[PDB]
């Protein structure tokens, strides 16, 4: 019914978007998609994971969740409740 992306490694290229990694996370525990931008020497990185309701509270409650295209230290938190969101 519900599915998300993950992604576990962090790679500058497009092929992290295959149908493969699609996993249905229905399960009560997690029901949402986790995204993440980060940027350092070696490029543009992103993180990606089936995250859940209690740790999508936690990106969006704290703090800091904005960032910035042009800065080193860019990391940037977001969940998704809609499937395939990544």
């Amino acid at each position: 019914m519900i599915q998300c992306y993950q992604c576990e490694e962090f790679q500058l290229n497009n092929d992290c978007s295959s149908p493969e990694f699609i996993v249905n996370c229905t399960v009560n525990v997690q029901d949402m998609c986790q995204k993440e931008v980060m940027e350092q020497s070696a490029g543009i990185m992103y993180r990606k994971s089936c995250a859940s309701s209690a740790a999508c509270l936690i990106a969006s409650a704290g703090y800091q969740s904005f960032c910035s295209p042009g800065k080193l230290n860019s990391v940037c938190i977001s969940c998704c409740n809609t499937p395939l969101c990544n």
